[PDB]
């Protein structure tokens, strides 16, 4: 399958880390719209091996690396929890 | 509800022009490394509304901007081609 390695990555810290985002709202409509923000700001990596993707998972460990991707995906929550699309949840 | 758009792009022009790319290997694995190669040197493209991904395969009928991805194509083709991957055959 393709797919760019540095959506898995994302989607991973953006579960993991959340809280500490502090989204307005955390709906599937709000996060898709962190992660398009985030990816777009990204260097594309797609490959077409799991096993290849397990490998880049893996180099974003808890130290090193991730904090760079959790700054961008900060920043890109807080323009959705300020500019939320139409689609999100209302009243 | 997310998808790099240069995605949709980089198949829809693929499959019109696979034949033309001189590729020596057609199955769908040496495909998605073509694929991947491209979409690896376009800028992403991610959107999250499906009313994008429907008018995106009709502008890119449009030319000129696809001249440019079709040369990416060819130039991933050849890659693909002088060094296949070990999950083709
Ligand atoms: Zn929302
Ligand atoms: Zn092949």
């Amino acid at each position: 399958m393709l797919v760019n390695s540095k959506e898995i990555v994302m989607k991973e810290l953006l579960d993991r880390y959340m809280d500490q985002l502090h989204m307005a709202c955390t709906c599937q409509v709000c996060q898709n719209d962190v992660l398009a923000l985030s990816l777009n700001k990204v260097s594309p990596s797609y490959v077409t091996d799991f096993k290849k993707i397990a490998y880049t998972k893996a180099e974003l460990v808890d130290k090193q690396k991730n904090t760079a991707m959790l700054v961008i995906l900060a920043e890109s929550a807080a323009v959705v929890s300020e500019s939320p699309s139409d689609l999100c949840q209302t009243k």
